[PDB]
């Protein structure tokens, strides 16, 4: 429907820049053709083209060959983290700039986000530190509210997005910190895990904060998909660690999760909701999954492992997600936090940040990830706010004083996943005829068609074609620094 | 022997102060009888390379962790240990009045010292100097007939280098690696960035580059100093970085096993300096054995491969198995070095003077590093200013050793005696053998065995408790100890 206003700030591409009236969006083939999504460093954006499925082939040049029987995981979803950062942000903008942002994210005019990730209380993107339960020693929690944080920020932005997804949008909570008086340093961040052991009066209080939580936001009409067990809890084992955590080791969560957490979730109206383990650096895999998920009173209580990653970082995959897979395959693997920034914060227009997220996502898809979670959904052009300056990159950058937004090369990174590859869609293999420089990813979605994505981190321009059996060869060219979405059907 | 005058500047343990005319050092060691042995303790608490002896005796008399010596079976032989003489590290060492500079020195490389045995020399400028310098600055010289050392090294690095070989009775063997070329060799012209050699292997520009590493190695030779080994290119994967802060050269390993192959090898092979080693990769560990394969498997290019250096600032990326480990399996007779062995989480200073946990990271990394084949170690600045500098663009790092130009002091640092407890007992030629836990511990621990046949055992605790030990050598008997909370100790002994 609107094309993309580039704007340059003198990096490698352009941003795209919304304000109260304008914001680009889309408006959404027959048997025999295929759809192309391309956008490019030179200043293309999801630009939709079609070709012919030619019946034959001929050549020397690098061929992708659909395996539509080699069947691998289902998708949970794409989406990020409305943090308290994110909500100001947002809101800070006019109201009509407000529901052109949320457009871009949640509408099917934008790019189908179908998870929202909500921190439990104050986390380093906040601007002060509090918990639900700041009364001292209140293990009754008869002190535990919601402040305006949630209330008048983060939940009405919530609904805001789940009333403009057609789809049905999953919520992800994730708590960094306890009350201090549940924790041995009396502090929100530094080293420090709860006190006592788990099954005592500082466990089972801990476990009761969270069905108090799952409460408020249903007395608020919102229900959670998942929790997970701790974000981050390796960085409370750190001496200095600069903002909000709480310290497990791999056996104190086995532990907490048998004996507190797993019973009280169970025994709560909030039953349904799903937990996930680890919440961290994929580098503790599969370590930390063999320790919780060999003991079958932990293992009864957990749906899947979540993993990190910081992207400027290039680990090994098949030694940590696929071995994990392949000690535990009934227990989903899922990505609940990424990004790229600390070099400078914020770099608009940066087009390796964009590459950086589409290379991160296929290399998930590869190794069995069902879903792939942004960190903060916007922030200012400073990265932040964030009480102790540990700003970061976001998709969306807010510019309060001209009431614009500027859509960075990683909003259209991930689109290029998000907007085309709905929930239940499912990968499938998808092999290379020679070696090259292409990242590429097949999947099916539940009504049959073929998605397949392909990033060229070269410089290079790649011809290549891709068979699909059922139908023939689509003839295509990648260009250098490019990516592009690939639609067809197939009955 | 002068015992530790400590200092405490509010971290977890203190430095050792040295100045004009006090040093703390050690007489030569000297072997009991069998049936003792010495032992060497550092702690968190204060103690520095503190010395007690004690018996090696028949009986067992402990009921705890068991670490029995297997002298027959038997692993790499170690080439040594040392540090880099950056311009960084020159300039801080220059600026003490010469009777401290000595002391500095010992401190180092005499065996009242440390016992230090390589030198690591960037080839010209890097991260850890004042300026942006190359030995030939003048473009279009293809033949190098400008190449030429200025003061960084004709005034600070190769005096200081001759006085490091005049204290240490070892042999102590140099190591050199370039950072960047002259930026008319390079796709970008500029000294950082993204940015590789112009053209192609055996084209003039990689000839050009190969000759240069002869123009070094005759220009040191001229003032009478000999390597024992250069690399091919320090950190290659960074000069494939849009926006490298420092100096760099990009390789793929394909354009390394070319430029090896084509030019590098034949270069060295048929100059005067022929006996020089080549180590390759230089670089993070998380890329091996993938940089092994791609080099190793072309003949052309391992026929002149000695080695493969390793750098532990990413080691948190990839562990030691999958990376070193495999590696050996693949390449089993290509030695593993340790060339860049470095620290700091983004919320501390460069340097914490009196941190016992970077000391305890030096150890632990050596340590894993002696049980996955590597035969030796070069830690970065041999001394840095108090601010971790000079550096002209960003001061990520500590050093051992921290110079206080302003009172005529300097400050040896944990890291120094976690280093020493290594670089002191294990001499060139020292080969690791077995040493067999008993059972389940949270100690890291090693076994080595000298030329003369003599053992040498260290065991670090990382742990807040005192744990009970026992040492067995099954030619001699059992040694019991104790392995206090935070602490780090160094076993000799002779065997017959
Ligand atoms: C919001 O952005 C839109 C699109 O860039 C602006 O609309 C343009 O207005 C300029 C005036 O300089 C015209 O040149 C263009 O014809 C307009 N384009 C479209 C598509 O309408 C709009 O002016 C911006 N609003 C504010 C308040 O600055
Ligand atoms: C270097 O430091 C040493 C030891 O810290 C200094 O020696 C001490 O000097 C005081 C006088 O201020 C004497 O009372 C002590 O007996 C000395 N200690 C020892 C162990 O000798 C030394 O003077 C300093 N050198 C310089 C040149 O300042
Ligand atoms: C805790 O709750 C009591 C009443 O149940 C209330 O009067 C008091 O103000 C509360 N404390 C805080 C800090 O909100």
């Amino acid at each position: 429907a609107r094309p993309c206003i580039p704007k340059s700030f003198g990096y490698s591409s352009v941003v795209c820049v919304c304000n109260a009236t304008y914001c680009d969006s889309f408006d959404p083939p027959a048997l025999g053709t295929f759809s192309r999504y391309e956008s490019t460093r030179s200043g293309r954006r999801m630009e939709l083209s079609m070709g012919p499925i030619q019946a034959n082939h001929t050549g020397t040049g690098l061929l992708l060959t659909l395996q539509p029987e080699q069947k691998f995981q289902k998708v949970k979803g794409f989406g990020g983290a409305m943090t308290d950062a994110a909500a100001l942000n947002i809101l800070a903008l006019s109201p009509p700039a407000q529901n052109l942002l949320l457009k871009s994210y949640f509408s099917e005019e934008g790019i189908g986000y179908n998870i929202i990730r909500v921190p439990m209380a104050s986390c380093d993107f906040s601007i002060r530190t509090y918990t639900y339960a700041d009364t001292p020693d209140d293990f009754q929690l008869h002190n535990f509210s919601l402040p305006e944080e949630d209330t008048k920020l983060k939940i009405p932005l919530i609904h805001r997005a789940l009333q403009l997804a057609q789809r049905p949008v999953s919520l992800l909570a994730s708590p960094w910190t306890s009350p201090t008086w549940l924790k041995t340093n009396g502090a929100v961040n530094g080293k420090g895990s709860l006190k006592g052991q788990p099954g005592d009066i500082y466990h089972q209080t801990w476990a009761r904060y969270f069905v108090k939580f799952l409460d408020a936001y249903a007395e608020h009409k919102l229900q959670f998909w998942a929790v997970t067990a701790e974000n981050e809890p390796s960085a409370g084992l750190l001496s200095g660690y600069p903002f909000q955590c709480l310290g497990f080791t791999p056996e104190h969560q086995r532990d907490f999760i048998a004996r507190d957490l797993g019973p009280t979730l169970a025994n709560s109206t909030h039953h349904n909701v799903r937990l996930l383990m680890l919440d961290d650096q994929r580098l503790l895999l599969p370590h930390w999954a063999k320790v919780v998920l060999t003991d079958p009173e932990a293992a009864k209580y957990v749906h899947g492992i979540a993993v990190h990653w910081y992207l400027d970082f290039l680990a090994p995959a098949k030694a940590t997600l696929g071995e994990t897979h392949r000690l535990f395959p009934n227990t989903m693997l899922f990505a609940s936090e990424a990004c790229v920034g600390s070099e400078q914060s914020v770099r608009l227009g940066s087009w390796d940040r964009g590459m950086q997220y589409s290379h991160s996502i296929i290399t998930n898809l590869l190794y069995h990830v069902v879903g792939w979670t942004d960190w903060n959904l916007a922030l200012n052009p400073e990265g932040g706010p964030n009480w102790v300056r540990n700003f970061v990159d976001s998709p969306i950058i807010v510019d309060i004083t001209k009431d614009t937004f500027y859509k960075q090369p990683m909003f259209y990174h991930l689109g290029h996943f998000s907007k085309f590859i709905p929930e239940g869609s499912q990968r499938v293999g998808l092999v290379a005829s020679q070696k090259n420089d292409l990242d590429a990813v097949a999947l099916m979605h539940p009504d049959g068609s073929a998605v397949v994505v392909v990033l060229n981190r070269s410089s290079k321009d790649v011809p290549l074609t891709i068979k699909d059996p059922a139908v023939g060869f689509l003839e295509t060219i990648s260009p250098g620094y490019s990516i592009h979405t690939y639609l067809w059907h197939r009955q």
